[PDB]
């Protein structure tokens, strides 16, 4: 029970797990959000807030390959939002039902972005863009730290991504610090791939993929989006995240270099904590925050309270986040069918509804046990289980 409540969109606010909230950065209207687990919120809204140079209508020419889909009306009624909310929720339980997913979700919750927001080296301070403003029933607002936000897509409904706010000169997703992660995602759409057969990607696999990215970013160990490999042009970060054949397009030499790099980033954090003499805010004590970051980076502490990075513990956590959490391994754990390589050429978009248990369950996805859909991945077969996959026009 990763989500300990069956949330309904229409449910009254309480200021704790159902509340109207504001996102950092412009004078925006508050939106209804749901805290489905500690550190993890879902905002059933199209993401028009954080990125002002993006309108929800099709552009003059849609170029996202193999597929793109536009519908400015999607996610604009209470009923859609409820279905959105229940879909995302079901996907978290599905992910969490696996050992791999239990592990990744635990890491994500532990992955509190570092309090590196002060101008003074000896002072710990929360970065404000790693928070949200949560309205209480008393009408007042409280600033709250969070790690993950699942938000609805922007103009291109099937363009799913992991985004976060920057902070001055600091590279939060790449300096060991981390930052709150916003995942644009819809459980109401999926995309096709071919195999030997017309199949649909399981949306748990797609969400897990974004959570892996999120995991990298929360631990500030993401690889620069500029490091890319020519595939017959794809980022190291994506290849690493997909795993399988593709994750070995990366030479162990570069793999080794990154390990040491991010080891020293963790070291720099450990020393910062050791040299900390003050903290900003009324909420948490400096020792409390020390303990929080000790838990996140798995730091060792001596009898003096001084921190150090244990190699064994770093190597294991690092390997987990970069080599064990991969789309490929989620596929193995779910026992579903998925495209074999990162690059996809199947040009199919589908409208799905995973909320009713007759369509999709936590344990089997579309490939329901004690049904015909449990044979040969038939539930994902867009021809066999055609009632579950509404073929939509591709905008590309
Ligand atoms: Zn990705």
């Amino acid at each position: 029970g990763f989500v300990n409540k069956q949330f309904n969109y229409k449910d009254p606010v309480n200021g704790v797990d159902i509340a109207y909230i504001k996102i950092p950065n412009g004078q925006m209207q508050p939106v209804k959000a749901f805290k489905i687990h500690n550190k993890i919120w879902v905002i059933p809204e199209r993401d028009t807030f954080t990125n002002p140079e993006e309108d929800l209508n099709p552009p003059p020419e849609a170029k996202q390959v193999p597929v793109s889909y536009y519908d400015s009306t999607y996610l604009s009624t209470d009923n859609e939002k409820d279905n959105y909310l229940k879909g995302v929720t079901k996907l978290f339980e599905r992910i969490y039902s696996t050992d791999l997913g239990r592990m990744l979700l635990t890491s994500i919750v532990r992955g509190i972005p570092f309090w590196g927001g002060s101008t003074i080296d000896t002072e710990l301070k929360v970065i404000d863009t790693n928070c949200i403003n949560v309205i209480q029933p008393d009408g007042s607002y409280r600033s709250e730290e969070l790690n993950l936000v699942i938000i609805g897509p922007s103009a291109d409904i099937i363009q799913f991504e992991c985004k976060s706010f920057g902070h001055e000169v600091l590279n939060l997703t790449r300096n060991g610090y981390g930052s709150t992660q916003y995942i644009r995602f819809s459980p109401d759409f999926t995309f096709g791939f071919e195999e030997s057969g017309k199949f649909a990607t399981d949306p748990a696999v797609t969400l897990a993929h974004e959570l892996i990215h999120a995991g990298h970013r929360l631990y500030g160990i993401a690889i620069n989006p500029n490091r890319v490999f020519k595939v017959n042009e794809v980022s190291f970060e994506e290849l690493r995240t997909f795993g399988g054949h593709d994750a070995k397009f990366i030479d162990s030499l570069q793999e080794n270099e990154f390990r040491l790099y991010y080891y020293n980033k963790f070291k720099d954090i450990a020393s910062t904590l050791n040299k900390a003499k003050s903290i900003v805010g009324t909420t948490a004590s400096l020792q409390y925050m020390k303990n929080v970051f000790k838990e996140k980076y798995l730091l060792s502490e001596d009898t003096s309270g001084k921190f150090s990075v244990d190699k064994l513990k770093f190597d294991k956590l690092y390997k987990m986040l970069t080599e064990i959490y991969t789309e490929d391994n989620f596929v193995k754990f779910f026992k579903v069918l998925n495209r074999k390589t990162y690059l996809n050429f199947d040009k199919a978009v589908f409208k799905i509804n995973i909320v009713p248990k007759v369509n999709y369950t936590i344990y089997d996805g579309f490939n329901l046990r004690n049904t015909n859909l449990a044979a040969n991945f038939n539930g994902q077969n867009t021809e066999i289980n055609n009632m579950n996959f509404t073929k939509l026009k591709n905008f590309t």
